[PDB]
């Protein structure tokens, strides 16, 4: 059981918003002052909303990986809260932007490698993430990145259903079979990981800048692909282009991606 | 991959495939003057469609290179059209397990399940769905070596199929894991078939009601727990071949230590 008493939580400032409501930072008095992320649920007095929200905690509870945010616990009494591990250094895109001159290439490859370990782990549990993008990656330390909460990562996908959402469908990250037929598989996750690796090597710059979402599929179906980032090792760019094979059966699996990223990281650290 | 006919000595017929008899033979080449081979023949290869379908079976095998999958040696495109495959000298696994029933040690049975998991992890790495994983499709190269046989020769097996395959004709990497679970059960059962006495039409009802194949006599409990994971009704709850291979390696080490 992972039920937590509310008195042990000090609710701090709002750090973002999810589909169910504001996400706050806070402190969990367990150590007596652990930093946490707290998902809140504005419509949780409705049984169906409460079930959908608590299912997001059940989803995270099944995973245990060094590069995925951990579920700390739940408060099932109103207001219903989900307590997650806080990654103290924040969002990966902002972190890479601040260090666009500071961070070394070996650190960028390390983050792609750590993410491939988390994704090989999800693949081993037959879990399809659906939104592998730098926006859904957090920074725990200078040498550690983690995939953020999975419910919160579906914010862009879910934006089509929420009139007040600031989000937009993540077309620029999606595999063609996902855009065309709404098929989400372990192979479509590999395509998205390729785009995520491109974002990291680009220091948090978004893919297809200036291109309208509606114009993405036509470019991809005409054979267009994201260019090699400046300073990206050619072996790493060849890996990204394999992730973007139009035929999903031609894309590598995460076991091979992790092994190849480990070799690329070793070769970079050696020079 | 073209081979000259006189460089093949056609021996005895060892089985039959959809296109015709399969023979054992000898291939003489500068690499090996007397390599033992399996020869797939094609009785109606004068028909263009039959010839194309037959040669596609060689193309399928040509893309794979694994120690536990039979290798394609080459093809003879001139009539009669032949496909030359690596020979597994000890024959079919089911017959082999039946003969050596009292002879074979438990560690050997676990080794065969392990070697098959390495071949299947390799197919999974290339996103290839086999669809016909069963002891009938496994051959014996030596006392310490098994291989998946020709994929064309390997072509309803209701008693081996995942429920989503029976119900909706969905064949995925997860349905291959379900079949591999049944294959491991067959090996530990010394080549006995699953669900003996049950009509094919009655299998799905049993499966839906939570029934599963029982723990074979002398099967280590850790190995039976692995088989029961392969038979999770929800395909997303089934393990992948990388985990199966790692777990089978541990089970094999524990058995070899005794
Ligand atoms: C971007 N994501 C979010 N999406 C919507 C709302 C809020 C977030 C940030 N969530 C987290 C989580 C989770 N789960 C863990 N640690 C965290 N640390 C921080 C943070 C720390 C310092 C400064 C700024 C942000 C946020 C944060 S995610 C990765 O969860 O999909
Ligand atoms: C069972 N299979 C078959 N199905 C139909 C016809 C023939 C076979 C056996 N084929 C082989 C192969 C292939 N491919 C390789 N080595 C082989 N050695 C033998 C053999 C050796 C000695 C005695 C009896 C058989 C057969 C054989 S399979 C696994 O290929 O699907």
């Amino acid at each position: 059981d992972y039920e937590i008493q509310r008195e042990r939580i000090e609710l701090g400032r709002c750090i973002g918003e999810g589909q169910f409501g504001d996400v706050h930072q806070g402190i969990y008095m367990s150590n007596p002052a652990l930093a946490v992320a707290i998902k809140t649920c504005k419509n949780c007095t409705s049984d169906s909303v409460r079930e959908k929200f608590l299912q997001e905690a059940l989803t995270m509870r099944q995973f245990d990986h060094p590069h995925i945010v951990k579920l700390i616990g739940v408060i099932t009494e109103n207001p219903v809260w989900i307590i997650m591990e806080l990654c103290t250094l924040g969002e990966l895109r902002s972190f890479l932007q601040v260090r666009k001159y500071s961070l070394d290439l070996a650190s960028l490859i390390l983050y792609a490698y750590q993410l491939s370990t988390a994704l090989a782990y999800l693949e081993s549990k037959r879990f399809v993430h659906r939104d592998i993008a730098a926006r859904n990656v957090l920074v725990s330390s200078n040498d550690c990145v983690k995939l953020g909460d999975f419910g919160l990562s579906r914010y862009m996908e879910d934006s089509t259903y929420y009139k007040a959402s600031k989000g937009k469908l993540p077309i620029k990250w999606m595999a063609p079979e996902s855009i065309n037929f709404r098929r989400f598989t372990s192979a479509s996750d590999v395509w998205m990981f390729g785009v995520c690796m491109w974002e990291i090597l680009m220091h948090g710059v978004k893919p297809f800048q200036g291109v309208k979402n509606n114009d993405v599929i036509g470019r991809i179906e005409n054979g267009e692909r994201l260019p090699m980032p400046p300073n990206c090792p050619p072996t790493l760019y060849s890996l990204m282009t394999k992730c973007w094979a139009y035929d999903p059966s031609r894309r590598p699996r995460f076991t091979e991606l992790k092994a190849q990223l480990s070799t690329i990281l070793e070769e970079e650290k050696a020079q």
